C-alpha cells in the first residue's frame, strides 16, 4: 500500500534496534580496542563503565561483565548517553559521528557506513515485527528453514553486518532471508562462446538440468530458443537472482541480451528461500534438490556478493578432492564429518568488461552460478538440520538456542559440548595438523545434524571459495592446486584461534555463562579435553602439535570491524598471501595451561 | 512478461544503435580534437577519412562534410571498421576499449563509462521500437508533450548522454521520458524541524498545496497524520520521484521514516510525464498546474540528478528578481522573453548526513523539490509549445524539425531564422552586455512559442541552478547575491560562443545545410545581421561591444565530452572557479568579418 513497505519502521522498534546496535558497538569496538571503557566505582560495585566521544562532551554509560577472550558482555537495558549534564536518546548514527576519529572512520567511508548502519537497523525493525519465537519453540520445531530464517543476529563480530545496500525497501521485503519470502529464479540461456559449465564427478549436463528443472521445463526453454531462431545446442542454462537480472544484466549486460548472448527464458517453477548468505537459495518446493548460489552485485559486510566466473572452472574438482580426502581419513570418518559439495558451476565471461578491467573487478563477478547438494536427503528419522549460527542465537528474552538443545537433550551442558566439539571442532584440528587444511568455519558455513537435541555430525559448506592448504609445495591434483597458499608459520594457527575461538566460542561460552547454564571454566576445560583426546589419538603428529601449540599462553587479537572501517567495499583486497589482517596485541588463550 | 522488458533489445536495433553512437563519437571526439582523422586519397570523391586505435591494428573509415565551428558531419552509413585485412561489425564498447588511452579514459572510469554507453544504446533501441514520426507529422501535431517525449538525440555534444544509471530496466520502462509513461508522485509529510518551504511573491503555502493537490487530497493527507497521532501543523508536503522513495528514502533515510520526520501519505492522483530532464515532471492531467522538479540519486551525463536543499531558500527570490528585471527592460520586452518561474521550493536537511559530509556531498541532495509554473496558461489559440531541442531534432530519415517549421511557415529560411534569433538569441546578447547576466540556454532550458511554424517568443527555464551575474561587485538584493561570480574577462563571452554557437547553432546550421534548406553562409549572415541590429539599437553599450567583440576572428574551443571523460560523476566541481573547463586551441568565429 506504500505505507505497508515501511510499517516495520516505527519510533518504538527503531528505538529497540538502536539500543541493540549501540550495545554491540560498545561491546565489539572495546574487544577490538578502539574504545577503552574507564570504570566508575559506586553503583554496581565494579560493573559501571563510561566511553566518551572524540570531543569528550557526550558520554556513554553501561553495565558489563568481562569474560575470557577480552569479551565485553554489555547490558542493553543499562546503556545511557549524556551531554553537558543531561540525557539524550541512544542514536547509532550519532554514536558513529561522535567516535569518527576514535574508530578511524574516514570522511570517505563514514557516510556509506552510516547507510549500512541505517539498513542494519531497518532489518532489526523488520525482525522485531515477526512472531517472536522463543529458543524453546525454535529447537522443538525441527524446521531447518524456520531456524535459517529465524536467525536475527547475523555475524556476531561485525556491527554493520546486515546491510543489503542495493535493495530498495520493496526488494528488501522480497529478497532478505529474514522475510522468508519465496523467490523464483530467472533462467537465461547463455551462448557457449562466453559461458562454460563444469561438472563434478558423476554430473552430466543434460541429465543434471533435467533433474533440477524437469524435462517439460527444459523443452519449453528449448522452445523459446527455437522460436527466436536459435539452436539450443549453442546455449547453457544459467539461473540468476531476479534482482541481478532486473537491475544489472538488463543494463550492464544489455549488449549481451541485445546480441542474443543472453536470452531470457522466464521464472523457474520451484520456490526458493534466501539463506543467511543472501545470494544462496535453498529449494523449499523440493528440499532435496540443489541449493543455487547466484551472482548478486549488492554491498554486504565489506564485499559485493558477486560470484567469480573464473573460480567456477576448478570449483567442483576442489569439492570432489575434499570429499574423497574425508572419506579416506580414519579421524575424519570417526567425527562423522561430511560436506555438501558444489556439484556444478557455470561461468559467463563478459569479453568486453574483461578487456576493460583487472581480474579483481566486480565487473567480472556479475554472472556465475553454482549448484550445491542439499543436506536433507542424508538425514534419517529423529534428525533435523540447523545452521551452526543457531548456537549463538538468543531469542527476544536473552534465551540461548544452544541452551535449549541442552535442555531438550537431558545431557549435562559439558556432555552436550563434547558431542558438538567432536563433530565440528575436531575435524578442524585434524585438517590443520594432518593436511594443513583450513576452512571458513563460522556459523553460516556449518550445518549441524541434531538428534533429540544432540549434535550428531557437522556438514561443512562454502568449499571452493574458502578452503586453503597452508603449504606452497602441497602436491595436489593440478585442478585444485590454487588452494595452496603461503601463510607464515606464526599465523597458521590463527585459523583456529581467530575463526573458532575468538569469532564463535567467545559468544557461545559467554551466552551459556550469562544464562547460568555452565561456567566459562567448564566450557573451556571441555574444549581442552577434546583437544587432548584428539591429540592423544594421533601420536604420529606430536612434533607438529608442539610446533603449533593449541595451549600457547596467548595468540594475536585479529580485529574484524577494523577491516570493514578501513574499506567498506574491499575488506581484504589482492593480498594472495594474507596480511590485510589487523593484529592488535594478544588475547589470553583460555586453553593456556591445559596440555 | 520478463521477455517484454527487453523486447527492444534485438540484434538489428542494437546494430543500428551502435552505428549511430560510433558516428556521433567520431564526429564530436574529432570536434574536441581527441581524434585527428587522416584523409584517404580521392578514390570515392575525396572526402574519405581513417581513425586508428591506440594500437594501430583497428581502422575506422567514414565519409564526412566539415562545416563551420569544425563540425564533422560524419555519414553514419559510411562507418566501416577493419583489422588485419578484414571488416568487423560496429561495436561502441569495443571502440571505447580500442581508444581508451586516446580519449584519456582512466582504468577507474572506463567500466562505468561503458555502462553508460550500454544504457544510452538501450535507449536508442527502445526509441527505435516507437512509432517513427516524421518531423512533418510532429511539427503538424501542435502537442507540447508529443515533441518533449519524441526527442531521440538528447544533448548533441555528449556521446554518453542518456545514461540513467540507477534505473533497472523495469524503472527505465517506468520513468524514462522517451517512454511517456504516466508517473504518480509520492507525497511525504516532512517535520518542520528539518524541512523548509520557500514561496515567491504571491505564493502562500496552504492555498498553494490546495491548488496543486485539491482540498480533498489535503484533507485525506491531514487525516493520515491525525490517524498516526501527529499534528498536520508540524509538517510540510514534499513530493518525491517514486524511484527516490522506494530505492533511497526508505533505505538511506530510514531513520527519518522510523522517527516520523518523514511520513508516507500516498500517490497524488494527477498523472505526470518525465521531461527531457528526467527528474522534472509536467502535469499531463492538468497541463496548467506547476511542473515538479524532484531529487533523483541516479547518474546522468556527469552528475547525480540530486536536488540541493541548501539552494531552495533563494530559488523563488532569484526567479522573482529576474522576472521583474525582464519586465523593466525595453529591449527584453520587445524580444518577448519570459521565464516560467520557480514559484515554490521545499528542502529537507538530514541533520546526521550533514554532520558526516561537506557542503558538496550527494547525501545533502536526496530530498528537495521545486514547483515551476507551466507555460500552457500563457499561450493563445494558434500558439503551440516546443522544446528548443526540437530545432536540432532529425527524424529517422534525416529530416530537420527546424526545416519542417520552415516549410510550414511559408517564410524563407532566413526570415524564419530572424524570428527565432530575435526571440531566443537577442535576450542573451542584451543580458550579457547590459546586466553581465548569462543562463544555460541549451535545448532543454528553452521552450519556443510557435504560431504558423514561426517562433513568436522563447521561455527560459532552469533559473536558480544556472544563472550568473559575471561581476563580483554587482549590487543585488541580499537574497539573490550568490548569483554574482568572478569570471576572467577573457572567458565571459564564451557563455555565448560556446553554449549558443558551438553547442547549439553549429548543429542547427549543419542540419539545415545538410538537408539543402539554407547555406551556412546565409545562416551566419542572419546571426550577424541580428547581432548588428541589436547592437545598433543600444549605442550607450558601444564601448562594451568593442571590448567583448561578438565579431572577434576566434574564440576558445571548450570541449564538453573531455569534461565527462576525466570525471564521469562530477564533470564540473561545485568548488574552484570556471576552471574545470577544457579549452583546446580556438575555433574560427563564423561571425568573423561581419561587424
Ligand atoms: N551468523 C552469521 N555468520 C556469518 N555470516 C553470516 C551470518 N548470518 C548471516 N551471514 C552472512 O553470510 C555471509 C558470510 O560470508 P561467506 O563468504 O561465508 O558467504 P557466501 O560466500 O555468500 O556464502 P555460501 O556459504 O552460500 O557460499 C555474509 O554476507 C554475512 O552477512
Ligand atoms: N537536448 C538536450 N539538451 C540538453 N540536455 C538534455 C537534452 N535532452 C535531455 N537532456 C538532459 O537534461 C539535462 C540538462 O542539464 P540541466 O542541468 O539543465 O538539467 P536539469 O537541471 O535536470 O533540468 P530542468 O531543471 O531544466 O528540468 C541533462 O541531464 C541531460 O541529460
Ligand atoms: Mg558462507
Ligand atoms: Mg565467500
Ligand atoms: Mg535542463
Amino acid at each position: 500500500s506504500l505505507a505497508d513497505a515501511v510499517a516495520h519502521l516505527t519510533p518504538e522498534r527503531w528505538e529497540e534496534a538502536n539500543r541493540l546496535l549501540v550495545r554491540k558497538a560498545l561491546a565489539e569496538f572495546t574487544h577490538e580496542r578502539l574504545l577503552t571503557p574507564e570504570r566508575e566505582p559506586d553503583d554496581g560495585g565494579g560493573q559501571t563503565y563510561v566511553v566518551r566521544s572524540d570531543d569528550g562532551q557526550t558520554a556513554y554509560r553501561f553495565t558489563a561483565t568481562v569474560r575470557a577472550l577480552d569479551h565485553w558482555q554489555v547490558d542493553a537495558a543499562s546503556v545511557t548517553r549524556h551531554r553537558d549534564g543531561a540525557e539524550l536518546p541512544l542514536a547509532a548514527l550519532d554514536f558513529f559521528i561522535e567516535l569518527k576519529q576514535t574508530l578511524g572512520l574516514s570522511d570517505e567511508i563514514l557516510p556509506v557506513y552510516l547507510e549500512e548502519i541505517s539498513s542494519t537497523l531497518s532489518g532489526t525493525c523488520y525482525k522485531l515485527t515477526k512472531p517472536q519465537l522463543s529458543s524453546a519453540e525454535l529447537a522443538r520445531s525441527g524446521d531447518f528453514q524456520a531456524v535459517e530464517t529465524g536467525m536475527t543476529e547475523g555475524h556476531p563480530c561485525f556491527v554493520a553486518n546486515n546491510g543489503r545496500l542495493g535493495f530498495g525497501i520493496h526488494e528488501y521485503l522480497s529478497y532478505a532471508p529474514e522475510t522468508a519470502s519465496p523467490v523464483r529464479l530467472v533462467w537465461l540461456a547463455a551462448h557457449r562462446s562466453r559461458a562454460a559449465f563444469t561438472a563434478g564427478v558423476g554430473i552430466e549436463y543434460e541429465s543434471f538440468v533435467r533433474d533440477e528443472l524437469g524435462a517439460a521445463t527444459v523443452d519449453r526453454f528449448h522452445g523459446v530458443l527455437r522460436g527466436r531462431g536459435l539452436d539450443p545446442a549453442d546455449y547453457l542454462l544459467i539461473p540468476v537472482h531476479p534482482w541481478q537480472w532486473w537491475n544489472k544484466l538488463t543494463v550492464t549486460f544489455a549488449a549481451e541480451v541485445a546480441r542474443g548472448h543472453l536470452v531470457c527464458l522466464g521464472e523457474g517453477d520451484d520456490e526458493y528461500l534466501a539463506q543467511q548468505s543472501i545470494r544462496t537459495f535453498f529449494n523449499a518446493s523440493h528440499p532435496g534438490k540443489h541449493y543455487v548460489k547466484t551472482a548478486l552485485s549488492v554491498l554486504n559486510m565489506g564485499f559485493m556478493q558477486g560470484l567469480s566466473a573464473a573460480y567456477m572452472e576448478a570449483t567442483p574438482a576442489i569439492n570432489d578432492w575434499l570429499a574423497r580426502l574425508i572419506e579416506g581419513d580414519p579421524v575424519l570418518k570417526e567425527t562423522g564429518l561430511s560436506i555438501i559439495r558444489e556439484r556444478a558451476a557455470v561461468g559467463y565471461r563478459h569479453l568486453e568488461y574483461e578487456q576493460a578491467t583487472d581480474r579483481y573487478s566486480p565487473y567480472r563477478k556479475m554472472l556465475a552460478a553454482l549448484w550445491r547438494e542439499s543436506p536433507v536427503p542424508s538425514i534419517r528419522e529423529g534428525e533435523t538440520l540447523a545452521t551452526m549460527a543457531s548456537l549463538v542465537h538468543q531469542d527476544h528474552e536473552g534465551a540461548s538456542f544452544a541452551g535449549a538443545l541442552i535442555e531438550r537433550s537431558g545431557l549435562t551442558p559439558t556432555e552436550w559440548l563434547r558431542h558438538y566439539l567432536r563433530a565440528y571442532y575436531v575435524p578442524l584440528l585434524h585438517s590443520f595438523y594432518a593436511y594443513d587444511l583450513v576452512y571458513m568455519p563460522h556459523g553460516e558455513n556449518v550445518i549441524l545434524v541434531l538428534a533429540d537435541g544432540v549434535v550428531r555430525r557437522a556438514v561443512y559448506k562454502d568449499i571452493a571459495e574458502e578452503i586453503a592448504v597452508m603449504d606452497p609445495d602441497a602436491v595436489l591434483p593440478p585442478e585444485v592446486s590454487r588452494i595452496a597458499v603461503d601463510v607464515p608459520d606464526d599465523k597458521k594457527l590463527l585459523s583456529i584461534f581467530t575463526d573458532v575461538f575468538d569469532c564463535f566460542f567467545r559468544f557461545l561460552a559467554a551466552n551459556l555463562a550469562e544464562e547460568g547454564i555452565v561456567t566459562e571454566d567448564a566450557f573451556w576445560r571441555t574444549v581442552a579435553e577434546v583437544t587432548r583426546e584428539y591429540q592423544e589419538s594421533v601420536p604420529e603428529l606430536a612434533d607438529k602439535f608442539e610446533r603449533y601449540d593449541m595451549f600457547a599462553p596467548e595468540f594475536a587479537l585479529s580485529c574484524l570491524n577494523r577491516l570493514q572501517l578501513r574499506d567498506n567495499r574491499q575488506m581484504v583486497d589482492l593480498a594472495d598471501p594474507s596480511g590485510a589482517l589487523q593484529l592488535v596485541g594478544t588475547l589470553k588463550n583460555p586453553l593456556a595451561g591445559r596440555l
